[PDB]
Formats: C-alpha cells, structure tokens, sequence
C-alpha cells in the first residue's frame, strides 16, 4: 500500500521502519520540507535500519492510499488540513497521537478521518529512534460519519503486530485522556517520576472525579473509581518514568497541555462543569511554559 507519513519523528520513524521491513511504498513529510527523511531506527532486537526516504513529494501524496499522521496534538490539524486538498478526498487519514480536541479542528475533512492510540514505545538518543517497548495499536472512527475503515487494521497488523480496529475508539481515548491528565501535569509541575503520584491519593481522585463527570455527560459510561484504578496501574507500570510533559518542561519545549487539561476544560466548560483541580493543573503548566517560549 501507498503510505505518506507525516511527521517523521519518534513514532513516524518506527511506522516508517516498519512499513518499508514489509515493502510498503512510503515517503515521509516534514515541518521544513526537504526531499528526503532520515530515518534511523534501532529495533527491539538490537537491528539497525538506516535509510533517506522520500519526503515532501505532493504527486507522491496525491495517489497515497493512506495519510498517517504521526505529530503531536498541538501540531495535527493545520499539518493536515493543509494536505488535505492534495490527498484524494477518498483516502483515509489516521492520526495517533496523545491527547484529545484534533477532531474538533478537523470537521471539515472530506476524506475518511481515523482515531489511533498505541502503547508502542519510541524514544529520541540523539538523532537515532530505538523501539523501547512493543504494544498494541487500536484505531477506530474519529467522527460519526467515518465508516468501516476496518481493513486498515488488517494490513497494519501485518507491519507493526498488534493493531485492531474498534468502534468504541473515542471511549478509549477518554479514558487514556483521563490518565493523561493526571499523569503528565502533576509530574510536570513537581518535577518527579510518575511514581511520586501515589502519595497523591486525594489529589489524584478529585482530577478523576472531574474527568469522570465530563465523560459522563460525553455519553460514555466510566467512574472516577474505575478511572483511578486504571491511574494507578499506569503508574504501577511507569514508577520511574519521566513522563512526556515533564520531559517537556526539563527540554524548555512546548507540552501538549492544550491536548490533554485543556481538551478536559473547553469540554467542561461546553456542559457547565466546574473543574477547579483540572484547571489549576492547566494553568500552573501554562505558567511553567511562559518561563521560556
Ligand atoms: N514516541 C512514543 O513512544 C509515543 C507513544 C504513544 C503515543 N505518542 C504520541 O505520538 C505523538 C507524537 O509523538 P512522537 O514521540 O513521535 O513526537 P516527535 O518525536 O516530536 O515527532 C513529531 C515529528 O513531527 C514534526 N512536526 C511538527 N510540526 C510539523 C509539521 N507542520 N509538518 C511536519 N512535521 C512536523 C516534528 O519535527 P520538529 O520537532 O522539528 O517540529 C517531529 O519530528 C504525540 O502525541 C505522543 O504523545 C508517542
């Protein structure tokens, strides 16, 4: 299958290693166009993929079978909105990444528009990406009108094992999102590994408790208990992790915040919810950027 990846970093890269390892016809495609990627990725088992691919060819990107979309959150929809009169108004367009609100920016799309989360784990060593941990990948529709774009997850499974397609895919990133606003902003702000959170019990519960209601009123069913516990096995399994939104502040680079709290609060606010713990997350972490940028 014919596949342009856009954003050709930690995970790009790996989707890159993994797609060409199948034969897929791939390019890449850059913030700061060049004709080429780079990509150097060290897998699992020590093996070295090392290879310039195509980028930034728009004929290239006009015939893609695939947009996969590889950016962070704050990056997503103007990349892509600004591909998408190339792209052929039939080919879907998947994005994973972190965080929640991309969609909301993305109703005007005219291609198919698929959600994706993974636990897959890549990390930046200079300029080489290694494959730390393998996981699963599930992708599913990010609107109402998006449709059975099931096969993807057939052929994808075949290239980066294991991928499903699920419907249920929002309710799923509310419940990553919900972590995620516990995670990565009180770890931000405190400058700790993800294990320190556990002596934060009540803190903790009343960013679920918040979290819970807007995903209530979202039409999913969770409970800040069940929340919680999912909180604490992701801590269980990070305790001595720096999360990605203190790494972040420690690299004096833009967070995903406006992704993660700030997704919870324009929601909040959109049913009337008061979310003073979310928001005073959301604002210390924005306070902590205004230090640089
Ligand atoms: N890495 C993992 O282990 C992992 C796992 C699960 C989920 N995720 C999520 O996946 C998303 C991406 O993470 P990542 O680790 O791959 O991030 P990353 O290494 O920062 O990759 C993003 C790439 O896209 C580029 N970029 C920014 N704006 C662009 C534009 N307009 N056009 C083209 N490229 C652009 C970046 O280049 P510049 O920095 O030069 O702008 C960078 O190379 C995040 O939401 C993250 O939370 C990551």
């Amino acid at each position: 299958m014919k596949i342009t990846v856009l954003g050709c970093g930690a995970l790009g890269q790996l989707w890159l290693t993994a797609l060409c390892k199948q034969g897929h016809e791939v390019q890449g495609w850059l913030r700061v166009p060049q004709p080429y990627c780079s990509v150097n990725l060290v897998e699992t088992d020590g093996s070295i993929f090392n290879e310039s691919l195509t980028a930034n060819d728009p004929d290239f990107l006009a015939t893609s079978d695939l947009l996969l979309v590889t950016l962070k959150a704050w990056q997503v929809s103007d990349a892509v909105k600004s591909l998408a009169s190339t792209l052929p108004v039939t080919t879907p367009i998947l994005l994973i990444h972190n965080g929640m609100g991309t969609i909301e920016e993305l109703q005007n799309i005219q291609q198919p528009l698929l959600m994706g989360t993974t636990t897959h784990a890549a990390r930046r060593d200079g300029n080489v990406i290694i494959h730390v941990a393998n996981g699963i990948t599930h992708i599913g529709p990010a609107r109402q009108q998006d449709g059975d774009y099931s096969y993807l997850a057939d052929i994808l499974q075949t290239v980066l094992p294991d991928v499903a397609w699920h419907n249920n895919i929002r309710a799923e990133l509310w419940r990553k999102l919900a972590v995620n606003c516990v995670i990565n902003p009180l770890t931000a702000i405190w400058n700790c590994p993800n294990g320190e959170l556990r002596h934060h019990p009540q803190e903790i519960m009343q960013i679920c408790e918040e979290v819970a209601a807007v995903i209530e009123r979202e039409g999913h069913h969770t409970s800040a208990e069940d929340l919680r516990d999912y909180v604490m096995q992701v801590i269980d399994a990070t305790a001595e992790n720096i999360s990605s939104m203190l790494q972040d502040i420690r690299a004096l680079r833009h967070t995903e915040i406006d992704y993660i709290n700030g997704f919870l609060l324009r929601r909040a606010r959109a049913h009337g919810i008061a979310v003073p713990e979310n928001t005073r997350l959301f604002e210390m972490v924005k306070r902590k950027e205004s230090e640089y940028e």
